[PDB]
């Protein structure tokens, strides 16, 4: 029963998962002044030719696009990682409003969604296994604002009224998760959390420092989703972010400038 009103969002969720207030929270803000440009840090790989979507789903919080991760076909790797990670699902945060909705902010900017690319480092075998270690996530986290539409997304948002209420789902396969990606592959990168319960401390983050351009109409469509299940009443899936954590004793890397 967490969620994100009044009763049960983020301010409540350390009664339940009190790793809450620990010292490797996730989002933060990233003050762009004060990262620290790393000559050390590798372009980042990401290898997405081969990926396979198979379903999507109406999860209560978000909605989850999920891969095929049995074998070694998406990829994230370089960056600040040590090994490979393979993408096992993307999903987004969003809000009611254009002004608000990333988990993540730049110098306290709130852009209107985050997309998250899930990956699981694959020493660890599976993701279950890899939450349990600290370096067992990479998120590869890029901010949305609204301006002209990403033609990419509208496969995405096309499916979303086939899986409004909480716990639908439909195929989703054949999906290019390149077509989400800006131009830039500059980021930020820091050691965190899951932004969601049961906010384990697993993550390396990288953030891309470019947004992609989504349409309102895009967004608006995010929006008419529900938190609810079919057959009760109504709550619009908006505001589904956790707002930024205190940074505590880490360092955010730029791979840039
Ligand atoms: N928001 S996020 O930090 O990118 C993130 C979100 C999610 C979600 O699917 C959010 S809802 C959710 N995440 C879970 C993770 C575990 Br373990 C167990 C139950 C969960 N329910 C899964 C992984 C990551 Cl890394
Ligand atoms: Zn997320």
């Amino acid at each position: 029963h967490w969620g994100y009103g009044k009763h049960n969002g983020p301010e409540h969720w350390h009664k339940d998962f009190p790793i809450a207030k620990g010292e490797r929270q996730s989002p933060v803000d990233i003050d762009t002044h004060t990262a620290k440009y790393d000559p050390s840090l590798k372009p980042l790989s990401v290898s997405y030719d081969q990926a396979t979507s198979l379903r999507i789903l109406n999860n209560g919080h978000a909605f989850n696009v999920e891969f095929d991760d049995s074998q070694d076909k998406a990829v994230l790797k370089g960056g600040p990682l040590d090994g490979t990670y393979r993408l096992i699902q993307f999903h987004f945060h969003w809000g009611s409003l254009d002004g608000q909705g990333s988990e993540h902010t730049v110098d306290k900017k709130k852009y209107a969604a985050e997309l998250h690319l899930v990956h699981w480092n694959t020493k660890y075998g599976d993701f279950g296994k890899a939450v349990q270690q600290p370096d067992g996530l990479a998120v590869l986290g890029i901010f949305l604002k609204v301006g002209s539409a990403k033609p990419g997304l509208q496969k995405v948002v096309d499916v979303l009224d086939s899986i409004k209420t909480k716990g639908k789902s439909a195929d989703f396969t054949n999906f290019d998760p390149r077509g989400l990606l800006p131009e830039s592959l500059d980021y930020w990168t820091y050691p965190g959390s899951l932004t969601t319960p049961p906010l384990l401390e697993c993550v390396t983050w990288i953030v891309l420092k470019e947004p992609i351009s989504v349409s309102s109409e895009q967004v608006l469509k995010f929006r008419k989703l529900n938190f609810n299940g079919e057959g009760e009443p109504e709550e619009l899936m908006v505001d589904n972010w956790r707002p930024a954590q205190p940074l505590k004793n880490r360092q955010i890397k730029a791979s840039f400038k």
